[PDB]
């Protein structure tokens, strides 16, 4: 039961309301229990290159699943959803650490407000002076203490989540504060120890077999049930203590992001209403993540970071049951964060919400009180059923991914990652926006190809669909389009260069984990996963359709280049 400060969202609803005041309504019959409601307002595709190149997949449920009823079932189920307070002892020790955790990763960096030319130079991946006057406009409410236009409009999909958009000008307004987090990578490996920023998913593997030979108890990968619901007032508190590592000015402009954009938020979402109309509501919540902001990865990998130490700290018997509810002498846990806190973070490999620790000892199993005290509660399980950590680094889960060791034909092991193949060619045939010509379409096929090839190659399914891609596009098209959203997808394959010089650079050269650089001179020298683990992660091999879909392979090709235009280049990447 929400209760809203009407002084801090008040202007905002006043302005959505003057926008559509002669449709603007109270429903009073509306469904939202733990959203503080404000009033409502009358409101108003598959890529067919990778389809035609994956016919065995368009009876794969696994695949085809991939691709404002639906919209208010995610809000109910997932959103509309409230956590009661950690206790007093909890919100104490919560602080402390995300202070220290604060203070080590600007020991060696410094906060710095980003640039209209940094944000116009990411676009290109605006040119109205018209944007800027709005964006001035917000900007100048924001150094006064008021907000007028930095509202989300909640766009549910049901397959779960909730996608909180927001204009442009907000975006900018939130990356002018608190982009340096992203920009000047704090959440780096080096920069906090248990963060991985900036690697690609090519070197996540290695990170997790590193930690396996960090003596202790066994790595433990435990995934909450629905990270940003679960993201309190207070976590939001406690991340806003980096301002205090800012400079008056840049300070005055994150206070009122923390303050409008993450603290206290205005959202539109869609809702049926009679006869096949649609209305759109005017809803606040205070707590929470607003999923897809620019620092929502940074700051969920800060606060996850803080979560595991504190769980840590329990397990080690550090905090006791009497201190969730007061910690009366906090020098216990200032002692231990001094002590063992780069220790422990250098411990885990931390992606946002995505987490894996390798604890000291088995006690972290069991470590649940202040877990389940700050409402990190495990996906899953029984609330107080200890956890299941894992012995082989090669099981983990991590980013939706687990990591494997193979051998290239010279002998030499690679770490490479993996995940059940519906997942990936569920994803290629997802087109995004309508009326794409052929050369998007290609071009985007083409991306998902390439991104195949540098880092999924294991997969005999992959590599061939791959290849018959790369064969069906003219070899001059510049892949476009964006495969990933996953800061691990760093997009080597969005080139025109041969993907096996590419993999080199990738794999070999810029490979901190391969020894002997060597060159690979042949893709044949580059291995497939054995045929029980790409059998056991989707794979299609042995099975009738398969069999026939890779004997019929180049009729196939040339149906996609007969129709893309037999007078363009194409090269055979499947001889
Ligand atoms: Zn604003
Ligand atoms: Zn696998």
């Amino acid at each position: 039961a929400e209760a809203p400060n009407m002084k801090i969202i008040g202007n905002r609803i006043e302005r959505i309301r003057s926008e559509h005041a002669e449709t603007w309504f109270f429903d009073e019959n509306h469904p939202y229990r733990t959203w503080a409601y404000h009033g409502s307002y009358e409101a108003p595709l598959i890529n067919g290159v990778v389809r035609l190149l994956s016919k065995p997949w368009d009876v794969v449920t696994g695949v085809t699943g991939i691709a404002p009823y639906g919209q208010q079932r995610v809000f109910k189920e997932k959103v509309d959803t409230r956590v009661p307070d950690p206790q007093e002892g909890t919100r104490q020790v919560m602080s402390m650490v995300s202070s220290w955790l604060w203070k080590e990763l600007g020991k060696h960096k410094r906060p710095r407000v980003c640039t209209k030319e940094e944000f116009i130079n990411k676009v290109r991946s605006v040119n109205d002076p018209r944007f800027w006057a709005l964006v001035d406009k917000e900007r100048e409410h924001h150094l006064r203490g008021e907000c007028q236009s930095c509202v989300y409009n909640m766009m549910g999909k049901r397959e779960s989540r909730a996608i909180w958009y927001m204009w442009l000008g907000a975006r900018f307004l939130e990356f002018e504060a608190l982009g340096f987090l992203n920009e000047d990578h704090w959440m780096g490996r080096e920069n906090s120890g248990g963060g991985v920023e900036g690697l690609g998913l090519q070197r996540l593997g290695y990170v997790l077999e590193e930690m396996s030979r960090i003596p202790g108890g066994r790595m433990y990968a435990d995934d909450t049930a629905g990270w940003d619901t679960r993201i309190s007032r207070f976590d939001l508190e406690n991340e806003a203590l980096i301002t205090n590592q800012m400079e008056k000015g840049h300070r005055a402009l994150a206070l009122a992001i923390i303050k409008y954009t993450y603290q206290n938020k205005v959202v539109k979402v869609l809702r049926p209403a009679e006869k096949g109309k649609t209305v759109m509501d005017i809803i606040s919540r205070q707590d929470q993540r607003g999923s897809g902001q620019v620092v929502t990865y940074a700051l969920n990998t800060f606060t996850n970071l803080v979560v595991q130490l504190i769980r840590n700290m329990e397990a080690e018997e550090v905090l006791e049951m009497q201190d969730l509810w007061l910690l009366r002498r906090s020098e216990k846990v200032t002692n231990w964060l001094q002590s063992n806190g780069w220790d422990r973070l250098k411990r885990m490999a931390v992606s946002g919400d995505d987490c894996v620790v390798k604890p000291i000892d088995d006690r972290f199993a069991h470590a649940l009180r202040f877990l389940n005290d700050m409402g990190k509660v495990r996906k899953d399980t029984q609330e107080w059923k200890p956890s299941t950590g894992w012995d082989n680094w090669e099981e983990v889960p991590f980013c939706s991914h687990h990591f494997n060791k193979l051998h290239l034909k010279d002998g030499r092991s690679i770490v490479v990652p993996c995940r059940h193949q519906d997942e990936l060619i569920g994803r290629a045939r997802v087109s995004p926006g309508a009326g794409w010509s052929i050369r998007e379409t290609a071009c985007l096929a083409k991306s998902y190809a390439q991104m195949w090839q540098l880092l999924y190659f294991h997969r005999r399914d992959l590599r061939l669909m791959a290849n018959a891609i790369c064969s069906s596009v003219p070899v001059d098209w510049v892949p476009t389009g964006r495969t990933t959203w996953s800061i691990h997808g760093k997009g080597e394959w969005m080139t025109t260069e041969d993907m096996l010089v590419v993999w080199n650079r990738v794999w070999i050269e810029e490979n901190d984990h391969m020894e002997d650089k060597t060159p690979v001179t042949k893709w044949t020298d580059i291995p497939y996963l054995g045929k029980r683990e790409d059998l056991w992660c989707g794979s299609l091999i042995g099975h009738r359709p398969r069999t026939t879909w890779a004997e019929n392979i180049k009729n196939t090709v040339n149906m996609v280049r007969r129709i893309i235009g037999d007078e363009e280049k194409y090269m055979d990447y499947l001889s």
